[PDB]
C-alpha cells in the first residue's frame, strides 16, 4: 500500500476502485485475475478501434452516422463481392456521413477506410482482379490494404507494386489465412505495416482447435514488433440475427483484447445482419471492460525487458513519457505528429492513459486508428509565423478537445511529447502539464 | 531424444516470460499429454441412449450433468441407469475402463429466498441415487450451501456440492460461498443475464483464480459451443472460448443444451476434448507453478508438503505422470492444485472417489477392483504396477519415462508422505 | 567493445545468479566514479599541498572530527580546505567543489545536546559548514536539538544522523523521517551491539535509505590497515566494494586520512574499488525494485525524474543533466540509481557541494555571465554541462544524453524532459 | 501451532519479503539465529594451533577442516600436525553430543615456475595419500592440466581424495569454466590473487566463482585475511567482520582463517568469530531469491537423485522442516540437497568415515558417522540408520517431537540409487 497511500488520499479510494485500478496493483497474475470486480467501472476511454464491413446493413448515410457514433473507426470493403460502382458509392457514404461531424473540429472523428482485397485463389499470388481492385483503391483514397491470403514476404512486395508510386502511403496489413502464412510469419510481418487473424479461412485451413495458438502467437509477435495487429471474423457471429450475443462470444472479444489485440473485427455482423449498430456497440462495451483489466504491470515490465536498446530518440522519449504517465495516473498523453509515428511508439508500450494524437495529415489521423489508445485529433488551422507557438497551439487544441471529449478535466497531469524541430522524426521532448 | 522438447509447446514453455512464450506458440508442436481439464456433459433427449452414453464416454465425457429444472424424478432415475449401463460396459477390461460421475443440477430457489421443497425432495432422491455431486443452482450467501449440505442428510456426507454462482449476489459473496463449498461453477447463463452481458467474463476470471489459489475445483460453464446444437463445427469465438477457460485455469468445462438437445452431442464432446488438450500444452507453468507456490501457505499437513515436492520433482524430470494412492481423492486433489503439467493418475479402490476426483485438473481416475494383498507393501505395489500398466496401454507411460509415486505409511485416509523417482521398465 | 565494458554483459543477465557469473575481470570501468569518498581532515592531511592531492585523488567531502582539536585548529582545517579547492577555480569546466562536514563529539553521558556540540554547532554556522554529521542520534528530538542548535543561519545545513547503538538502530524509521540522511557509524555501532550483528544494521539501514531516496554513509575501519602500509588487506577492499554494493551513498575514511602514514593512497583506494563495485551492480533488479517501491506521485519532479531515468536506461545515456538550485531535481534522479552520470549543473555553490551526499551526482558550479532571455540562460546552462562533460572523459561526440529542466524560474518547477545528441 | 515467537527468529520477517530491497530493510538485529551453522570453517594448523589441548579448543570453538600448509614445514612436522588433529578429533568419540568428524586438507607448495607439478608437489601429495587426507587445496591451479596433474599424483590408493583447485591469479580466473569442469571445487584465493591481479577487482573474481560454483553444485571456499587483525588483536576490524558475512552471503560453502591460527595471538577466538558471523549472515541469506535462481539455471535432469534433492528442499521450505535427514555412501546425496540451499540443516548418515569428513565442504551438510553393524534386513538397517539421524539430531538441538523432518533415501542398497523422498513427523 505504500507505494500507493500518498495518491490515495490525494485522488481518493473512489478513484482507486474504478478502471480495475485493485487488480492493477497486484504483485502477481494470479492475485491480478483475484482481485477484477464487476462492480469496477470503466473510465478511460475505448482505446481498441472497431472495423466495421460495410455492406447492405450498413450502407446508408443515416446507418453510417449511427455506427460513426457507436465507434466505428475503420470501414472496411470487403472486394471478394460487389462491383467497383457498388464499393465507389460505400466510401461516398461512408465519407459523407464522417464529414457531417466536421462542424467542431473538437469534436470531429476520422474514420480510416480500408479495402480487403478477394485474394490469390488457385493462383500463387497476386490475382489480375487483386491489381484492378488496388488501383481502385489509389484512386479513391483508401488508408489501408488488407492484403487476403498473404503467404510470404513477395506477396507483400507484389501488393505494394499494385498501388503503384501514388499508393505509397497506403498501410498494408497482411492477412495470415493458412499454414504458410503462419509458418513465414516473421517474413511477412518485417515487411507488413501490420496483420490481420483472418480466423475464418485459418480455422479452415488448420485444424479449428488450433487457431487459439496461431491468433495468441501472431497478437504477442505483432506487440513485440510495436505492429498493428487486427483480431477477425465470428467475435460477435450470432449477432448477424440475434440482438444479444452469447456467453463465448463476449468472452472471444475479451480475450482478444487482453491478448493484445490493436483493432476487433465485425463482418457479417455488420455488413449483411439485422443489428450492425448493436454489434459495433457490444464491441465497444466490452473493449472498454478488458482494457481495463490488462494487466499493465507485467506488461509494460515485459516489453521493456524483450524490447532492444534504441538511440533513437522518439523510441526513447515515448517509454520516458510512458512511466512518467504510470508514475503520476496521467490521464493522457498529448502528442504532435506528422505521420503518426511518435504515437505508435507510445502506443507499444501499452499505457493505461490516452495517446491524444495531434496531427494536420487527415490521412495519418485516419490510419493511427490501426495502434491501440492512439484518439486522433485533425488540426485544421494554418501554421502560425513563429514554430513555437504553432506546436504550442496544436498542444491547445489537444487540452481542449481532450476537455470537451471527457478525456480530461481541470486539476488532471497530462503528458506532453514533442520534437525540437518541424518535420517528421525528430520527437525527443516530454513535459509534466497540468490542466488549467 | 530430440523431437521431444519440440511436442507439447516445451519451446514456449522454457520462455523466460509470458510475451515470450506467446511468441513462441506453435500449431506444429503436437500435445502429447492427455487431456487434464474434465468435461461434463449434460444428459438429454440427444444423449440418453444407452449406445450413444457409449460413445460419448469414448468421445471423453467425464460427469454427466442431470439438470433437474427439466423432468421427472422417473425420467432422472431412467437417466441414470442408462449411464450406470453404458460405464459398467466397459468394466470387463479393468486396464482402460474409465469412471464417470453422475451430477445433479438442481433446479434452484426460484423467487424464494433459499432452499425450495422441489429442491429438498430432488436432492434427497440424488442421495438415493447415489450421485456424486450436486451442481447447487443459485448460491447466493454461505448459508445456502448448508441448507443444501442439510437436505442431503446424514447418508450424503460423501456428495461434493459445487455452489454455482449465478447473480450479483453470489460474485459479491464469493468469498464466504467457497470457504463452505467443494468447488465452483461459473454458471454463465443466468449471471449474464443477471449483470451486464460485457462483465461476465471478469466474473468467470476472478472464479476460476480464487478457486486456482483455493486448490478448489472450478467449473466454466454454458454456451461454450453454442452453435453445435445445430450446426457440425463451432465459430472462432467457441474454440475461442473453450481454450480460454483452459488458459484461465478451469479444472471442468461443460455442454449443455450441446449435448442434452442437439444434433451434435458426441462431435461437441470432441470438440472440447481436442480444444482443451491443445491449450493445457499452452499453460505457462513457470509462471503459473511460481505464482502458486507463492500464494500457497506454508503447511505442517504431509499430504500437502509431499504434493508440492512431488510436484516441483515432476517438473524437474519433465515425468510422464504422477502416480498416487488415494481412498477419498484427497492426495490426487492436493497434487492437482500445483497444476503439475505430468499427467495424475489417481489409483483409488472407491468407486465414488474415483468419479469425484474428475473435478480436480489432471487427474485420471483409475478404480482398483482387486480384494486386498496380506502383504500391505505388496497391495501397495499392485496398485503401483495397476497406474502403470494402465497408463501404458491407455498412451500416458512408455518404458524409459520417469513417473513420480506417491502413496502413504500405513492403511486407511490421510497419511500420505511418501514421494518416489521410478523408470518405468 | 562498448558491450564487452563497465560488466554490460552481466548487466544483461536474466537472474542475479547469472549476473554474479558474468562479471569480468577484464571488462574495465568507464563512467565515472558515483560513490562520495569522505575523507577525514588531521595532522596527516591538513597542509594545503596534500589537500590538493587529496582532491586530484578523489576526495568529495572534507571531515572535521570536533572530538579532537580546538576551533581555532578546525578553522584552520577549514581555510585550508578552501584554498586547495579554490586554487583548481581557474578552469571552470574541470573545477570540483567540495563540501565541509561537521562530524560533532557527541551527548556522552547523555541527557542533553551537550553545551560543547551547541558551541561547535554554532562554530560550524559562523564558518559556513556544508554538512553536521550528528553523533550518537537515538531518537527524533536528538535531530530536533541539533538543527535548533544550528539556529536561523543554519537551516540549509544537511543533517545526516549517526547511527551508532541500539536505540538508534531500533529507533531508525523515526530518525530517517526528520533528518537529511544517516552514517552507519560502525566504530560506536560494533561495540554498542554485538560485533557479528553490525552487518545486518549496515544493510538495513542502507536498504531503508534507498528506499527513502535519503543519501546514506558507511563509515569507519573500510581500509584501517591502510593506516600504516601501503596497501589494504583482502577484506577491506571487499568492504569497500560491499558498501557499494548494499547501495551506500558514500564511503568513508577515518584514521587512514587523519593520521595515517598513506592518505592520499587511502582516497585512491575507495575510488578505485568504488568504480569497479558501480560497475557491478546488477541495474535490472535494483532499478525495478527501486521503481516497484517508489510511491505513485503527482509532483512533476518526481514524475520527470523516473521518466527522465527510464529513458537514460533504454539508450545507454551518458549522462542525465539537470538545472537545480538546491540539488533536489538531481536527488531525485539518484534515488532511481541510473547508470548514467548526473550532471547537476547550480549556481549554489552550497548546492554544488551538498549534492555529493547523493550517488552518481556530479556537481557543476555554474560561474559563466547570465543571459537576459531565461530560455537562452538555461541552454546555455545545458552547454556548461555538456562541454565540462567533455573535457571531464564523460561525454563525447555521437552519446546521447538526457536533460532535465523546468518550465520557469525557481526551485520546484522541473517538468521537462529531453533527449539530446552530443555535437 | 508453532506459536508466534517462531515466525520472529532468523530472519524470517526478512525471509518471507517480496523483493531483495524489502528483504534488506526488513534485516532485524534483535532476530536471533536459531540453525545450526552451515558455512564450515578451515584453520590453517600452525604453531599456535598445534597443540592436542588447543585443537580440542578449536573443536569447540567450530573448526571443521584442519589445513596443512605444505609451503613450510617438513613432513615430519605436519605427521605430527595431523596426529595432534586426530588425537584431538578422537577425544570426544565418548560423547555423541561432542564427537564430530574434522576433515585433513594439505594446501601444496604449488608449481612456481617449470611446465608441471613440482617435484615437491608430488612428494607432498603421496605424503598426502599415505597419511589419509580428506582433500587437496592445489595452489595456482592455471588450467584443466594442473588439475589432471594433482589427480594423477594421488596415486592408485587416492582417488577418493577431494582436489579443491585454488585460483590465485589471472589464467586461472581467465580458465576458470575448464578448471571447475575437472575440479571437486574451488578455493578463492584472494592472498596471491590480490598481487597478480589489481588488489580493486578481487571481489569481482571472488563474487563470478562462488556464483559458478554454486550453479555447478560445487564447493566453493572464500580464504585470505579474512579476519587478519586477529592475528594481533583480540578484536576484528569493521571490515574484518563485513568480509565474513559477505563471503557467506555470496555464497560461499567454506570460509578459511590462516595466520589468524597458524601464527596469531587468538586463533580460538578466530575460529569463534567465524561461527558467530556465518550464523548471522547465513539466517539472512534471501532463500525465496535464491531457490527460484537456482530451480531456473539448473537443467532438467533425468537423475533420480537429483530429483529427489529439488523434491525434498521444496518439502523442507513448505513445512519449515526442522532437518532433511539423507542417507549417503559417497556423500553424494547430501552435495545434490546442499546445492539447491536449504534453510533446514542436512543431516548426512554415512558408514563411511572418510565421506563424513568430506561433506563439511558443502554448505549445512552436518555428517553423522554410523558404525552399527549392518542388519540382515536392509529395509531395517535402513530404518536404524534415519533413527540414528533422529535421535542424533534430538541430543544436539535440531530436532524436538512435533518437528517435521524430510528424509531422503534410495530404493536398494549401494551409493546411486537415491529416489524417495518423505515426510516425517517426530516421535
Ligand atoms: O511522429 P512524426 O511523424 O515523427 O512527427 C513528429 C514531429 O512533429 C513535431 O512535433 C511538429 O512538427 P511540425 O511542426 O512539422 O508539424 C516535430 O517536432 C516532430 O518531429
Ligand atoms: O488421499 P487419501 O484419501 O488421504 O488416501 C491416501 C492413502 O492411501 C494410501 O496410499 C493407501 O491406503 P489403503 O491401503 O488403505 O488404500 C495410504 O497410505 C494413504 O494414507
Ligand atoms: O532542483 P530544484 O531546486 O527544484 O531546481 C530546479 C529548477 O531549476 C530550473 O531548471 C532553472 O531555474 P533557475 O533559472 O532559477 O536557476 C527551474 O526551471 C527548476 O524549477
Ligand atoms: O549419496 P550416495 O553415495 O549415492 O548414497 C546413497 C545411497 O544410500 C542408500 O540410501 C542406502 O544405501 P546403503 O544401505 O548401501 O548404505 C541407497 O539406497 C542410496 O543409493
Ligand atoms: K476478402
Ligand atoms: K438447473
Ligand atoms: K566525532
Ligand atoms: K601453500
Ligand atoms: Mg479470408
Ligand atoms: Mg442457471
Ligand atoms: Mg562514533
Ligand atoms: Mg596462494
Ligand atoms: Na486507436
Ligand atoms: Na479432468
Ligand atoms: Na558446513
Amino acid at each position: 500500500r505504500a507505494d500507493v497511500a500518498q495518491l490515495t488520499q490525494e485522488l481518493g479510494t473512489a478513484f482507486f476502485q474504478q478502471q480495475q485500478l485493485p487488480a492493477a496493483m497486484a504483485d502477481t497474475f494470479l492475485e491480478h485475475l483475484c482481485l477484477l470486480d464487476i462492480d469496477s467501472e470503466p473510465v478511460a476511454a475505448r482505446s481498441t478501434s472497431i472495423i466495421a464491413t460495410i455492406g447492405p446493413a450498413s450502407r446508408s448515410v443515416e446507418r453510417l452516422k449511427e455506427m460513426i457514433k457507436a465507434g466505428m473507426n475503420i470501414a472496411r470493403l470487403n472486394f471478394s463481392h460487389g462491383s467497383h460502382e457498388y464499393h465507389a458509392e460505400s466510401i461516398a457514404n461512408v465519407r459523407e456521413a464522417v464529414e457531417s461531424f466536421a462542424g467542431s473540429p473538437l469534436s470531429y472523428r476520422p474514420v480510416a477506410i480500408a479495402l480487403d482485397t478477394k485474394g490469390p485463389g488457385s493462383g500463387p499470388g497476386l490475382s489480375e482482379q487483386d491489381v484492378r481492385d488496388l488501383r481502385f483503391g489509389v484512386e479513391h483514397g483508401v488508408d489501408i490494404v488488407f492484403a487476403s491470403f498473404v503467404r510470404k514476404a513477395s506477396d507483400v512486395a507484389a501488393v505494394r507494386a499494385a498501388l503503384g508510386p501514388e499508393g505509397h502511403g497506403i498501410k498494408i496489413i497482411s492477412k495470415i489465412e493458412n499454414h504458410e502464412g503462419v509458418k513465414r510469419f516473421d517474413e511477412i510481418l518485417e515487411v507488413s505495416d501490420g496483420i490481420m487473424v483472418a480466423r475464418g479461412d485459418l480455422g479452415i485451413e488448420i485444424p479449428a482447435e488450433k487457431v487459439f495458438l496461431a491468433q495468441k502467437m501472431m497478437i504477442g509477435r505483432c506487440n513485440l514488433a510495436g505492429k498493428p495487429v487486427v483480431c477477425a471474423t465470428q467475435m460477435l457471429e450470432s449477432m448477424i440475427t440475434k440482438p444479444r450475443p452469447t456467453r463465448a462470444e463476449t468472452s472471444d472479444v475479451a480475450n482478444a483484447v487482453l491478448d493484445g489485440a490493436d483493432c476487433i473485427m465485425l463482418s457479417g455482423e455488420t455488413a449483411k445482419g439485422n443489428f450492425p449498430v448493436e454489434a459495433v456497440k457490444m464491441q465497444h462495451a466490452i473493449a472498454r471492460e478488458a482494457e481495463a483489466a490488462v494487466y499493465h504491470r507485467q506488461l509494460f515490465e515485459e516489453l521493456r525487458r524483450a524490447a532492444p536498446l534504441s538511440r533513437d530518440p522518439t523510441e526513447v522519449t515515448a517509454i520516458g513519457a510512458v512511466e512518467a504517465a504510470f508514475k503520476c495516473c496521467a490521464a493522457a498523453i498529448i502528442v504532435l505528429t506528422t505521420t503518426g509515428r511518435s504515437a505508435q511508439l507510445l502506443s507499444r508500450y501499452r499505457p493505461r492513459a490516452a495517446v491524444i494524437a495531434v496531427t494536420r495529415s487527415a490521412q495519418a489521423a485516419r490510419q493511427v486508428h490501426l495502434c491501440r489508445g492512439v484518439f486522433p485529433l485533425l488540426y485544421r488551422e494554418p501554421p502560425e509565423a513563429i514554430w513555437a507557438d504553432d506546436v504550442d497551439r496544436r498542444v491547445q487544441f489537444g487540452i481542449e478537445s481532450g476537455k470537451l471529449r471527457g478525456f480530461l478535466r481541470v486539476g488532471d497531469l497530462v503528458i506532453v511529447v514533442t520534437g525540437w524541430r518541424p518535420g517528421s522524426g525528430y520527437t525527443n521532448i516530454m513535459r509534466v502539464l497540468s490542466i488549467s
